């Protein structure tokens, strides 16, 4: 059978911190349900130690969100607000089915519009760069869709085995860490000033698949966010 990531410990400190939207952002099972033995095909206990998220179709998820922990309602934390927001994690992103094209795998996000998106991509060009099978980083910069508003970066080519990662943000900047080597340090979130409603995010968002059949597939074995 397919068995419940709560049956095992290694995950219950963050499942006490989240709730999980699946297959979109409407439709959510709490941290209790969490706790409580959750399990489907989108969400399970695979290899006996991976928490693994599984979706299909355009935009469609299958992610934890942050809460308040032990029951508590939705996070909402601000970049300059003098605390260090940190989330880590790690990640087997396993080859993905054809048709999954991009998917997000990790994520700042406020009530309007995600801050950082950490991305697997099949294939783009970055500064006259084509690259494949990498990870990536889009940072908004600000609100609106023309390239201006994003800083996108190159992080990692993708690896067959587990890759760690940490975003950590303080006083309205952005270091991520891949694999223990810093990628992005200092990244400016000063746009984002005073909006009091940033969580973390993590789990599987497809975007752009080219079928919407196509089933995108994210492993972590560990995940964890904290505040310091």
């Amino acid at each position: 059978f397919l068995t419940a990531v709560s049956s095992i410990d290694t995950f219950l400190p963050v499942l006490n911190e989240a709730k999980l939207q699946w297959p979109t952002s409407a439709l959510a099972a709490s941290s209790e349900e969490l706790l409580g033995g959750y399990v489907g095909s989108q969400f399970y206990l695979q290899d006996g130690k991976y928490m693994q998220f599984q979706i299909a179709g355009s935009s469609n998820r299958c992610e934890l969100r942050q809460m308040i922990p032990d029951g508590g309602s939705e996070i909402g934390w601000a970049v300059d607000d003098g605390t260090t927001h940190t989330a880590t994690s790690s990640i087997v992103v396993p080859e993905q089915v054809d048709g999954v094209e991009e998917v997000t795998i990790m994520q700042i996000h406020s009530g309007e519009a995600p801050q950082l998106r950490i991305s697997w991509i099949r294939s783009k060009s970055l500064d006259g760069v084509a690259y494949e099978d990498f990870i990536m980083s889009t940072v908004r910069i600000g609100t609106g869709d023309s390239s201006d508003n994003f800083v996108k970066t190159h992080l990692a080519d993708r690896t067959a085995g587990a890759m760690s990662f940490q975003i950590d943000v303080k006083d309205s900047k952005l270091t991520i860490t891949v694999n223990g080597n810093v990628v992005v340090n200092g990244q400016d979130l000063s746009f984002w000033d005073g909006t009091d409603s940033c969580y973390f995010k993590a789990g599987a968002y497809n975007n752009n698949p080219t079928s919407e059949s196509a089933t995108a597939r994210i492993k972590f074995a560990a995940l964890a966010w904290v505040d310091h």
